[PDB]
């Protein structure tokens, strides 16, 4: 499971920043994002799949707010037999591994 681009530079006055999560593995994924910043940042989707060789976007988006360094977490797990939507699933699903992608807003 990688990120492209495996980290995030958005301007602190706000800014948007487009990662595709890439699965090259031989089964599906599922995916939970936390941000270590819920203030001036916004993640898009917070739940999730990424099919076997499949990948997925997650859009950032960044408010006005002081530069300041900061890590979104991607919480992922072996998607089960025929989960239709991530959030119901990652329900009964303990995260096997998680990817953080640091998120740098700078002046």
């Amino acid at each position: 499971l990688t990120a492209d681009p495996p980290a995030c530079t958005v301007p602190a006055a706000g800014v948007s920043s487009t990662h595709k999560l890439v699965n090259g593995g031989a089964e599906k994924i599922v995916f939970k994002i936390k941000s270590s910043n819920n203030n001036e940042y916004r993640i898009a989707p917070v739940f999730g799949f990424v099919d076997p060789s499949g990948s997925k976007d997650v859009v950032i988006t960044r408010t006005a707010g002081a530069p300041k360094e900061d890590k979104l977490v991607v919480h992922f797990a072996s998607a089960p037999a025929d989960a239709t939507d991530a959030q119901a699933a990652f329900v009964a699903v303990a995260p096997a591994g998680t990817v953080t992608i640091p998120m740098s807003a700078t002046a």
